[PDB]
């Protein structure tokens, strides 16, 4: 007798029937949700007929783009507190008479509807604290509410779920063990002597160590980005937003490093010195490549491709062809929508730092022109399919967040790279305009004579090379 009698929607909001006004499924693609109201999404999230692990994962990764953590907690609590449908007139008559009605439909509602749903709400809670504990770290009150809620749950079966959720919450509160599979190589130094932080610069630190420390820094920044940080947040990447601290830190780093390489190049007006700077940056790229740090490789490429750097024909004329080949092949990684890059990424062995920029590009492509909502019969439905497509892209990022580099952190170098601010107080566009004008100054366009500039560095320009000592 499949369909059951449910409480009315005036006492239980999840009891409203499915219609085109509140839920749409995909066809020619378990029914896959294309769109729906938040109420309908939450109902299907904790659906009585079957388990939906894929929808639970996707919803919990993407829900902040259409619903607040606090609102979500209210809705699942609401979903949990199921009223019983009022007795039928026939059942109520048996009660008048002092009799006990069979209550077949009531027993069945408890069994096939109340228990599967309450259980699925608890599974959602468990998945929530395990994979998205950061929601609770950012909002202490959210965690108070969750703890208070699970503490009111009664029943033996259910109490195993409450125990699991409690266990997780404790493990997450307690929680950085670092495991070297092999013995890390000796830290490399060049002109700047260890601890002499005031002299730290592009040419004074060892090319090898710059590349190792930037790889460690970028590996940590990449590993700290949660999938959910990339959902409904792509056009405000640079803004300090509560759902995206690690996304912001990663992008800031990439921007600062790329603009720093550029600055180091165009602010070195002496040709011989500028050639040494460019050559050193290609050396850092070589070491990035041997470290499988594709994020670093592509940061060097973006810098070498920027309008201020790309036009420096006299600088690049003095670069060894072996170095030019390296940079030329590094550019080819990005051609045909990163075709060669994806081939290398998928063929190399870990520790690696995947190029992060590509995920932002693809998420932007997926979200561009993709409606936030669908409108049916004047009502609004959340476009869940848009959220699902972003989640498929973010799922890829996770697979390369599990191997530590066998490399020793150098605290002073690390701090130097963490504190890079090439822009000063300038905005990016204006700074790049300034860099472009500096490019014109150091290498005037054809009619104009090539001026010769004073040296700004008094230390050897010769590189120690990319081979360990
Ligand atoms: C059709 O566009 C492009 C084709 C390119 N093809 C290749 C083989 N490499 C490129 N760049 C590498 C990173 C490079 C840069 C510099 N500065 C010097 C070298 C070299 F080693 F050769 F000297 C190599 C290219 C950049 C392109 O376009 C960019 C610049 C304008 O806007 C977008």
């Amino acid at each position: 007798e499949e369909q059951m009698r449910l409480p009315s929607a005036d006492v239980y909001r999840f009891a409203e029937p499915d219609s085109e006004e509140n839920i749409i499924f995909e066809e020619n693609m378990i029914p896959i949700i294309k769109a729906g109201t938040v109420i309908k999404l939450i109902e299907r999230l904790t659906y009585h007929m079957y388990a939906d692990p894929n929808f639970v994962r996707t919803f919990l990764t993407t829900y902040r783009s259409f619903c607040k953590p606090q609102e979500l907690l209210s809705l699942i609590i609401e979903r949990f507190e199921i009223p019983e449908p009022e007795p039928t007139e026939a059942d109520r008559i048996a009660i008048e008479n002092g009799d006990q009605p069979l209550s077949a439909e009531l027993k069945r509602f408890r069994k096939e509807y109340i228990q599967p749903v309450q259980l699925r709400v608890l599974n959602v809670c468990r998945h929530w604290v395990e994979h998205h504990f950061y929601d609770f770290e950012r909002d202490a009150y959210l965690l108070q509410r969750m703890e208070e809620f699970i503490g009111t749950v009664r029943g033996k079966a259910m109490k195993k779920w409450v125990e699991s959720i409690t266990k997780i919450i404790q493990r997450k509160k307690i929680a950085h063990n670092i495991t070297f599979q092999s013995s890390p190589p000796t830290v490399e130094w060049h002109i700047s002597r260890p601890g002499h932080i005031e002299t730290f610069d592009l040419l004074t630190l060892h090319p090898i160590e710059i590349a190792r420390q930037l790889t460690l820094l970028e590996s940590d920044l990449y590993r700290a980005v949660q999938p959910s940080e990339l959902v409904g947040s792509v056009w405000t990447k640079e803004d300090k937003e509560i759902n995206s601290p690690n996304l912001l830190k990663m992008i800031r780093h990439t921007t600062n490093l790329t603009l720093w390489f550029e600055k180091c190049i165009v602010e070195t007006e002496n040709l011989e010195e500028r050639v040494a700077v460019v050559s050193r940056i290609i050396e850092i790229l070589q070491v990035f490549q041997e470290l499988n740090n594709f994020n670093g490789v592509l940061e060097v490429v973006s810098a070498m491709n920027s309008s201020p750097v790309y036009r420096l024909d006299h600088t690049f004329e003095q670069i060894p062809s072996r170095q030019k080949k390296i940079l030329e092949e590094a550019h080819e990684l990005s051609e045909d929508h990163y075709k060669k890059y994806l081939a290398k990424l998928r063929s190399i062995n870990p520790p690696c730092v995947p190029f992060f920029g590509i995920y932002l590009t693809n998420i932007l492509k997926t979200e561009e022109g993709n409606p936030e909502v669908l409108k049916r019969h004047g009502k609004e439905l959340i476009n869940f399919s848009k959220r699902r497509k972003v989640a498929e892209i973010t799922g890829e990022i996770q697979q390369y967040q599990n191997q530590p580099y066998c490399l020793r952190v150098e605290s002073d170098i690390k701090r130097f790279f963490e504190n890079l601010n090439p822009m000063g107080n300038s905005m990016e566009k204006e700074f790049t305009d300034y860099l472009f004008n500096k490019s014109l100054e150091i290498e005037p366009r054809n009619p104009k004579p090539l001026p010769r500039f004073p040296k700004k560095y008094s230390y050897p320009l010769k590189s120690p090379g990319v081979r360990p000592s």
